[PDB]
DNA sequence: CGGGATATCCCG
DNA sequence: CGGGATATCCCG
DNA sequence: CGGGATATCCCG
DNA sequence: CGGGATATCCCG
């Protein structure tokens, strides 16, 4: 009974509950204006469709209390791009699943060329399981981690961007939780990686940002999979599989192959091509036709 | 089609309250302290037998190893074991006064804050009790922003021992108080935010209160979210006073504890004269127990 | 009221 | 050996 | 695949 | 005036 006069005018809220969407789940950080993890599910399927990220817009998300939320004014010119944690193209199946990913709470403040390049590659490879692996899921989220100085002393120093201090997180993490098949008795895979939030280029690969789940949740404060049995066999994922991204070659053929279709002009065009023949690049056969094609639709907008 | 997903559980936060004899609190994991502390005082409940001396401060016994704070990380580094349940809040019950010394309830606070500045709005929400029949609060630790010179906005704090526990720039509380349960009158609320150093006795009160909207942009929580916002709800330093004990009452107050613990009588006219030298008068109060005590140590 | 340091001793 | 319990002293 | 910029419109 | 909305252009 005395518990009801304590509670009388309710606990105060943290509003760290699970918000679910089409295909992603997340917990946001009030505080922060940043989700604290996101979780998703990606199937074979689930990455193909004709969901395209540039019919979506990042736009605050309407299930978020405005006094809570981030906002694209926060963003622009920040010299931060917004980071997605539940990537777009996890979601090529389901518009509505792709457009939920551009809202605010599914975003952090990431650096340009991280998001663009090696976060990118990850997701990637997250989506290559797929083809090795029936199912796959993922948690996603920031980091705010200590730095040690010359004396000793341990200090979490980190930006807030825009009128509503939006946080900038050190370092970004990934947990992969991958089963081979839903009648196989093969042991689960797992791995949690930890990369910071900056440029990092082709030659670390992704083992050199692996760590144990444990030291992963230390640093988090969360606990992973709470329902997943521990005392049972879990492979470590790149153990198993290879944890292996895209190297130059591969990664600059697939973003020179993509561009085709956003080129404006002959020159613009062209400076692709130019630029495969710099890096020693071949084009492959799904390059040319594309290429070529492309080409003949360009030169006949340059006759109107 | 959410079965997919949740497969094998959501991740855990472990932000749910917790409650316990005459507090709740929301456990931070990652910062290694509470995130925020709930407790309803009232007369009854700050008298009583409990002792400060028969507890210590060690793990909270509910929070899992892996995000729980111990002694290792406070003793040496400099900041000391700041309660947000004040153990003085709960001399009724020797269970409750032990559970506000679960590291849950900690935050690495400064020295003289937490003996000083701070244990003075302690006694004040106390103070309310003769005044209010019930009063409610809600304490905690906050790492705000501070903007530089060039522009840029930083949060930047302190981790202390082998688990990294998180050093608050600032400390918060929000006091709500009811007349009492007959009454009609508006409710009384009021929100501070001070920083986690050495204040002294020149600043007032209400030189750190906020508006309680600014205060949970700031830390991200919702408080008393039963308390109706457009209902008639007064500023607590307008209804009552907001004011701490000054100099001499501070000092005088912990010039007459003392008596209780000095195992000579040269520590005990120490006592006497340090009140002397700080220009106080003793009280009536003061001396009946300088005397027993000094009697009592003539015959040993 | 709120917090400490230090010597001594125990024994797994 | 070394962490931990306990007096015993101390500060604002 | 992942992210930007700038111009110009509408109209409450 | 100011926030959406498209259109066009660009980067890795
Ligand atoms: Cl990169
Ligand atoms: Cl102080
Ligand atoms: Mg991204
Ligand atoms: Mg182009
Ligand atoms: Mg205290």
């Amino acid at each position: 009974a005395e518990k009801a006069v304590l509670e009388q005018f309710g606990f105060p809220l943290t509003g760290t509950e699970a918000r679910c969407y089409t295909n992603h789940a997340l917990s946001y950080d009030q505080a922060k204006r940043v989700p604290r993890w996101v979780l998703e599910h990606i199937s074979k399927s689930k990455i193909m469709g004709d969901a395209d990220r540039k019919h979506c817009k990042f736009k605050p998300d309407p299930n978020i209390p405005p006094t809570f939320s981030a906002f694209n004014e926060d963003y622009v010119g920040s010299g931060w791009s917004r980071g997605a944690m539940a990537p777009a193209g996890n979601n090529k199946f389901s518009s509505k699943a792709m457009a939920e990913t551009f809202y605010l709470s599914n975003i952090v403040p990431q650096d340009f060329d991280n998001n663009s390049g090696y976060w990118n590659r990850i997701e990637m490879y997250c989506r290559e399981l797929t083809e090795r692996f029936e199912d796959v899921w993922v948690v996603s989220g920031p980091l705010t981690l200590p730095q040690t100085r010359g004396d000793g002393k341990k200090i979490v120093s980190y930006q807030v961007i825009g009128e509503d201090n939006v946080a900038v997180p050190s370092h970004l993490y990934k947990v992969i939780l991958a089963r081979r098949s839903s009648v196989s008795t093969e042991p689960l895979a797992l791995g949690a990686f930890v990369v910071p939030n900056e440029a990092i280029g082709f030659q670390p690969q992704l083992t050199e940002f692996q760590v144990s789940l444990q030291d992963l949740e230390k640093l988090s404060g969360l606990v992973f999979f709470p329902h997943l049995d521990r005392t049972s066999d879990i492979r470590n994922i790149c153990s198993v599989d290879t944890c292996k991204l895209l190297d130059f070659q591969e990664f600059t053929l697939y973003l020179s192959t993509r561009k085709i279709e956003g080129a404006r002009s002959v020159l613009r065009l062209e400076k692709i091509m130019e630029n495969l023949k710099n890096a020693e690049i071949e084009p492959d056969d799904y390059f040319m036709s594309r290429y070529e094609k492309k080409l003949e639709e360009l030169k006949a907008k340059e006759q109107s």
